């Protein structure tokens, strides 16, 4: 059973998507704005993703969450999934 998770980037932007591993980052997941916030709910598979905010058409990762170099040499972020 996925786990319907919380994803929430708090670094501003005038659009915010997400993507990630939990897909093979085949799309862009619109996060919804709340007051300085943009959300989304993620059905996540237990284990763990990687993933990568796609903000005013730039890639970006929260800094306020780990972070795990890709072998593309990017920075992602990584979310544990119990």
């Amino acid at each position: 059973q996925a786990r319907p998770t919380v994803i929430r980037w708090s670094e501003g932007g005038k659009e915010v998507f997400i993507s990630g591993s939990f897909n093979n980052w085949s799309t862009k997941i619109p996060l919804i704005k709340s007051h300085n916030d943009f959300v989304a709910i993620l059905d996540l598979p237990e284990g763990e993703h990687q993933y990568k905010f796609f903000v005013d058409g730039q890639w970006v990762h929260d800094p306020s969450e780990p972070v795990v170099t890709s072998q593309l040499g990017t920075i992602n972020n990584l979310i544990h999934v119990k």
